[PDB]
């Protein structure tokens, strides 16, 4: 005959709605809208923290069922460098995740913030070498601690990472970028084929060393401040391009040594570039302080 029905299991991360306050909207996910927040006991020896609450109601239980399932797959993950899942809300409505606050946005977002807009006011300088380096192995962290943890992420990007109030760069919450930025896709499978790699290209299979190009391409990110890779060519030139040894251009003004890094990360043969765990070891003199007592890289 057959095989049989989805289901939504109530576990440990079922938190209290009472315990829950919702304020300002920060924009609207797939499943539904999203906002900040305050929940009161969800991190230890915090009596409260600011956190951002994904919402489902309208909605169908098939609908609900799978934004949880989805947001679910956060649990498995404890790292400072990757964004955190806090708690559900599954009893009753509606339907809440309780999320890691990252006030500072998307990176690809923050980047674009940093670009001097087009008046004839004082503005900061362009992001220096060292806070560059410094979300060069945040970012690492988090994807040499994702790899340890078995997983391959395939949509790495700056888009795909957040930014927190300190500054503090982390691997995104999966998934929750992708429509918004629905031009950096294509349907080669939706697909963001300017951060693909030349086998990801060929054969479709994503590797820890095909998240490493992409890490490269994400680097090449800050230092044009989240231009569009191969932004004269066309999606399907993008392929060729790549595809045949092609490389992205030295940004002008970008560092030596981040140019290097990218070098080292777009290498055509998957084998022959650096693990991100190679990658935090080449940069680890030039991290904040911090960084031995908060990276997956340096613990035990
Ligand atoms: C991603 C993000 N954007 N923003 C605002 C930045 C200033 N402009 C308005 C947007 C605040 C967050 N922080 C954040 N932290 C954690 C999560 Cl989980 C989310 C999140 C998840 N899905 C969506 C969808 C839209 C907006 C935010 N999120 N956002």
């Amino acid at each position: 005959g057959y095989f049989s029905a989805d289901v939504y299991v109530p576990d440990e991360w079922e938190v209290a709605r009472e315990k829950i306050t919702m304020s300002r909207e920060l924009g609207q996910g797939s499943f539904g809208m999203v906002y900040e927040g305050v929940a009161k006991g969800v991190v230890k020896d915090e009596p409260e923290t600011r956190v951002a609450i994904k919402t489902v109601e309208a909605a169908s239980m098939r609908e609900r069922i799978e934004f949880l399932n989805e947001a679910s797959v956060m649990k498995e993950f404890n790292c400072h460098h990757v964004v955190r899942l806090l708690g559900v809300v599954s009893q009753g409505q509606p339907t809440l995740v309780i999320m890691e606050l990252m006030t500072r946005g998307d990176l690809k977002s923050y980047l674009r913030s940093l670009r001097p807009e087009m008046e004839n006011n004082p503005v900061l300088a362009p992001p220096s070498l060292s806070k560059m380096i410094q979300m060069a192995g945040e970012i690492a962290d988090g994807m040499a601690y994702l790899n340890a943890n078995k997983f391959v992420h395939r949509d790495l990007a700056a888009r795909n990472c957040m930014v927190a109030e300190d500054f503090t760069v982390k691997i995104g919450d999966f998934g929750m970028t992708r429509d918004i930025y629905e031009t950096d896709y294509y349907r080669k499978g939706l697909l963001p084929v300017r951060w693909m790699s030349p086998e990801s290209l060929k054969d479709g299979v994503f590797t820890t060393y095909s998240d490493v190009w992409s890490f490269g391409v994400v680097l090449w990110e800050i230092a044009t401040l989240a231009e569009q890779p191969y932004q004269g060519l066309s999606n399907e030139q993008v392929l060729r391009f790549v595809m045949e040894g092609g490389l992205l251009d030295k940004p002008d003004n970008c560092p030596d040594m981040l140019f290097e890094l990218m070098r080292m990360c777009w290498q055509y043969n998957p084998k022959m570039r650096p693990s991100f765990l190679e990658i935090i070891s080449s940069i680890k003199e030039e991290m904040e302080p911090g960084f031995r007592e908060v990276s997956f890289y340096y613990s035990e």
